[PDB]
């Protein structure tokens, strides 16, 4: 029972020492004013998507226009206003974001 072994036990959303706000381990948060579905952005979007280079085919759930960077929980991370969503990678500082997925932070 998750002492000499790994098998009697299935809990892997438990976390040793899980902190009150929720957040990925694939790497920070980010806070986007608004997330666009990657399936279909904008023109204006799928512009600045063609600017970087971004398969919008390759896509997956949202993208985010000026988002904000949630590294630092707290002040800062932990400061979002807007809304916060889990993406898997950022451009631009934040004016594009990919694989945003809407995550609940808890609090």
């Amino acid at each position: 029972k998750a002492m000499a072994d790994i098998g009697s036990t299935a809990v892997p959303r438990d976390v040793n020492g899980g902190t009150p706000p929720k957040s990925c381990s694939s790497g920070p948060v980010y806070c986007c004013n608004k997330t666009e579905d990657s399936k279909h952005l904008d023109k204006g979007t799928t512009a600045l998507l063609g600017l970087l280079n971004i398969k919008i085919g390759d896509l997956k759930d949202l993208v985010g226009l000026n988002c904000s960077p949630l590294s630092v929980i707290g002040v800062g991370g932990n400061s979002c206003s807007a809304q916060t969503v889990c993406c898997t990678n950022t451009y631009q500082h934040g004016l594009v974001n990919v694989g945003c997925t809407p995550i609940n932070i808890g609090l």
